[PDB]
């Protein structure tokens, strides 16, 4: 691979397995809000899914490193097929963002993720014009869904807003609305590089997607599980 790849790839390893190692540690010393609890993310596993989506996206980006420095393809299911490590991330990262906000459909919305990336995987390793057909099936599928996922966090939003007055409170909304804004504004830009991609319009060239997708890729898992983290810690829920 080229300077530029190899440079971004372990820059990103290095980013997620840093974030990665603090979420854990940070997930391991939390004695919840009473400061009491000394296992409180023990029987709440679903406070882990961050970090593990971390684990697992690290241990992607390994295989890259690895791939950027043989001839040879290394995890395939991580390297050479598109989109399955973001098959096994994205509806971990939506359960999460569900549950944390306590919203309805968490599970379902999950699964219409988990569905979405399915269907841009089939779109990956299609041809054309078979591929057109699978990218406009996929692109109304991902519409329904993110139509229906902005209306429960909207809802959710306005819910918690209402009945936020502390200093603190009010920094862990604005900490969300961080979060949220990563969710949705980033979530757009994958299906914008793609349709920019050597597929379909050809004019991104191959190095600058990929660095591109790194960038998005640990903004939107590393700053959007530190935002979520800071949320969830510093934002007293008994105030409902
Ligand atoms: C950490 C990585 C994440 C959250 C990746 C998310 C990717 C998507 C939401 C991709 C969506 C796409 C479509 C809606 C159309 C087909 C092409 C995709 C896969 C880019």
């Amino acid at each position: 691979a080229s300077s530029a790849v190899i440079t971004a790839n372990w820059i990103s390893f290095l980013a997620i397995s840093a974030s990665f190692i603090i979420l854990l540690v940070i997930s391991l010393r939390y004695k919840g809000p009473g400061g009491t609890e000394s296992f409180y993310n023990g029987f709440k596993e679903q406070n882990m899914l961050t970090v593990f989506i971390n684990l697992w996206c690290a241990l992607a980006y390994f295989a890259k490193v690895l791939q950027s420095h043989s001839n040879d393809n290394g995890f395939a299911p991580l390297t050479v097929i598109p989109y399955v490590d973001y098959c096994t991330t994205c509806p971990l990262l939506t359960l999460d963002l569900l549950w944390c906000l306590d919203a309805p459909y968490k599970i379902s919305s999950a699964v219409l993720v988990f569905t979405c990336l399915v269907i841009a995987v089939a779109c990956s390793l299609a041809v054309a014009p078979f591929s057109y057909c699978w990218f406009a099936m996929g692109m109304v599928l991902f519409t329904f869904t993110y139509v229906f996922i902005l209306s429960i966090v909207r809802q959710r939003l306005d819910f918690f807003t209402l009945c936020a007055r502390d200093s603190n409170a009010k920094q862990s909304l604005k900490h969300l609305k961080t979060a949220v804004f990563i969710y949705f504004g980033i979530w757009l830009l994958f299906p914008l590089l793609w349709l920019l991609s050597y597929r379909a319009a050809n004019v991104i060239s191959n190095d600058i997607n990929h660095i591109f997708h790194c960038i998005l890729d640990v903004i939107a898992k590393s700053v959007y599980g530190f935002a979520l983290l800071y949320f969830k810690m510093y934002f007293d829920k008994k105030l409902i």
